[PDB]
């Protein structure tokens, strides 16, 4: 290790989280993405079964990496005197969600209900796992272009899934549910499923419904795009401002605009490719 396992290449995305390379691992060669984390950056620890001293984001990642397609995984990792070094897949070719958007702008439905409907299974499974994202959003959704299939990626916002209050949150703020601006307050489902109608509207819209604090809590949804009354009922009922009043995932993905999905592979046949 560990220089030698891998050929690094250009920054993909960097900030006060961290740094996040494309790489290829030298016996395959895999493409994957190499992120660095500085220890003293770190704000959540985690810790592993043996007793190992982690950041959270090895212990959610591990939980995560199974095996189903809709994550990321982490293929290996390594701690150094000052940092810690995540290998994670890399789908090529591939675009974030955030970046096809702006390419494109407001996304057909059809392509829309795809992406959501690939999204709610992703988070599905990471809840499965015992996993809290709390960062959803285009930004941290990778587009397998050949495929048709969406990846979660950055666990770093993340936490263990847990069925009382969190107290604590370092997402997007602008995809930050109500109660927490008014009152530091959040249960992980329907937090995530606040965040879930922003991303919505975000893919039928081309840009996000609030910017400011007032206006989420407010909870005001105007739609600036053309979009059908099925996709803004569930995103309003998504962005209802009592927690209790947003649907579950299951009554997301039976809400009659989520109906007939395509597939990925069709999806990217006629959307993709
Ligand atoms: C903060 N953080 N932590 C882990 C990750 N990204 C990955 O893990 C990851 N990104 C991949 C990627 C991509 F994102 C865009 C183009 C091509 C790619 F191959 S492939 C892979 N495994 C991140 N990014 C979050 C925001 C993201 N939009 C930034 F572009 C990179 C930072």
């Amino acid at each position: 290790p560990l220089e030698s396992q891998y050929q690094v290449g250009p920054l993909l995305g960097s900030g006060g989280f961290g740094s996040v390379y494309s790489g290829i691992r030298v016996s395959d060669n895999l493409p994957v993405a190499i992120k660095h984390v500085e220890k003293d950056r770190i704000s959540d620890w985690g810790e592993l079964p043996n007793g190992t001293r982690v950041p959270m984001e090895v212990v959610l990642l591990k939980k995560v990496s199974s095996g189903f397609s809709g994550v990321i995984r982490l293929l290996d990792w390594f701690e150094r005197p000052d940092s810690f070094v995540l290998i994670l897949e890399r789908p090529e070719p591939v675009q974030d969600l955030f970046d096809f958007i702006t390419e494109r702008g407001a996304l057909q439905e059809e392509l829309a209900r795809s992406f959501f409907w690939q999204v709610l299974e992703a988070v599905r499974h990471c809840h499965n796992c015992g996993v809290l994202h709390r960062d959803i959003k285009d930004e941290n959704i990778l587009i397998d272009l050949n495929r048709g299939e969406l990846k979660l990626i950055d666990f770093g916002s993340g936490a263990l899934l847990k069925d009382t209050v969190y107290t604590d949150f370092d997402g997007t703020r602008v995809y930050s549910p109500p109660e927490w601006i008014r009152y530091h307050r959040y249960h992980g489902r329907s937090a995530a499923v606040w965040s879930l109608g922003i991303l919505l509207y975000d893919m039928v819209c081309g840009d996000i419904p609030f910017e400011h604090d007032e206006e989420i809590i407010r909870g005001q949804v105007f739609f600036r795009q053309r979009v059908s009354s099925e996709c803004q009922h569930l995103i309003r009922w998504c962005l209802a401002l009592r927690p209790s009043d947003r649907p579950t995932f299951e009554e997301i993905q039976n809400h009659p605009w989520m109906q007939d999905v395509l597939l990925p592979q069709e999806t990217a046949e006629i959307h993709l490719h």
